[PDB]
């Protein structure tokens, strides 16, 4: 009955994906007890560096990215959810579940990615595990693994970034192409239609 109705969970960062010197490396920054506590209370005191963040439901775990100072992933993963902050949950900036996508305000001490200029196709997507993996872009919203894996290993990774080859942010990882089980290709939404979605 409505008295006893819950309420859903803040996305929670609990991590980052270190990409600032020679080496890339996954960082935990808050272990499943913490996590639980800020999803349901919303507040995170936490300092949040860097570009690519872990964030993390009740139920799933993937990743976030900021470009033009906006935190972006993917609607399939955060649906409508807020995200906790120092202040409080925060309420999405952005929501399209017909791009599968959604934003939040960059948190206070983030980097945000650039778009990409270049039209480059030679583009490098980054998971949760800290791989580089290459991958040639093949149309507007999907790239080739240079190197095809199983989708193990992409698990997780929705709402993280491909890079150009000067770092740029080329789009957002989404989903996963594969055949019997083996990711061959990925789908991403391009930054051109993030740019767009925020004027
Ligand atoms: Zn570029």
């Amino acid at each position: 009955h409505m008295a006893s109705m819950k309420k859903k969970g803040s996305v929670v960062i609990v991590g980052r994906i270190n990409l600032s010197g020679d080496t890339a490396y996954a960082q935990q920054t808050r272990g499943e007890e913490g996590c639980q506590e800020t999803s349901q209370t919303g507040r995170d005191k936490n300092q949040v560096e860097g570009e690519v963040q872990i964030v993390s439901t009740a139920t799933q775990t993937f990743l976030a990215t900021s470009i033009n100072g906006v935190l972006w992933t993917v609607y399939h993963g955060a649906g409508t959810r807020t995200i906790a902050s120092p202040k409080g949950p925060v309420t999405q900036m952005y929501t399209n579940v017909d791009k599968d996508l959604v934003g939040w305000q960059a948190p206070q001490g983030s980097r945000s990615l650039t778009p990409c200029t270049c039209g480059s196709s030679d583009l490098y997507l980054v998971t949760r595990h800290a791989d580089v993996i290459p991958v040639r872009r093949r149309g507007d919203s999907r790239g080739s693994l240079l190197s095809p894996r199983p989708i193990s290993y992409l698990k997780g990774s929705s709402g993280g970034p491909l890079l150009c080859p000067a770092g740029h942010a080329v789009g957002i990882f989404r989903t996963a192409v594969c055949t019997r089980g083996v990711a061959k290709a990925v789908d991403f939404i391009p930054v051109e239609s993030l740019e767009t979605t925020m004027r």
